[PDB]
């Protein structure tokens, strides 16, 4: 699809077999999801945003489907205010910015 | 142009007479610029993301040229680590997400 930006670019995702809503976020290097139970091994990591740094659980090689497009990659889980889909997965679904 | 997302989508902007690098950020509702001394009236605002909130100064009807495309709108200035072009100006330059 071609998505305009007068509204938040929110899309449905599927992760861990569960449906969620997430924001397509070209300003995010990484994909960061609100706290949830997720099957897979994880390691603790720190990530910084506009307000400071938070602790997250890093899950490697996670299956995640984004608006019908399948990806497999790193998903960070922690106290983010919003589920954000970052560039690590936006590249996998072939996403570009155009103007 | 078409901008792939392998790397951060940094473009050159012109604002307040200065050339700067800024992120084309679909996850940002508002445009937020690193500390600079703009003229004119402003009002305080708090914006939140990963890590919490930062206090910023809100300037209205600011002219910004983004990769050769002119825009005018609300610009927030504060201790952000990165210059962020948000959806309020991305729509004005005709920017879409495509996949
Ligand atoms: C978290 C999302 C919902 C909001 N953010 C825009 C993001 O694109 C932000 C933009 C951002 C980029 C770099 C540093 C700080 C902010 N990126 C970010 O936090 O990404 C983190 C996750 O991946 C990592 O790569 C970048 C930081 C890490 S933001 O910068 O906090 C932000 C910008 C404009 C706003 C706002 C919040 O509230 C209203 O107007």
């Amino acid at each position: 699809p071609q998505i305009t930006l007068w509204k938040r670019p929110l899309v449905t995702i599927k992760i861990g077999g569960q449906l969620k809503e997430a924001l397509l976020d070209t300003g995010a290097d990484d994909t960061v999801l609100e706290e949830m139970n997720l099957p897979g091994r994880w390691k603790p990591k720190m990530i910084g945003g506009i307000g400071g740094f938070i602790k997250v659980r890093q899950y490697d090689q996670i299956l995640i489907e984004i608006c019908g497009h399948k990806a497999i990659g790193t998903v960070l889980v922690g106290p983010t205010p919003v589920n954000v889909i970052g560039r690590n997965l936006l590249t996998q679904i072939g996403c570009t910015l155009n103007f």
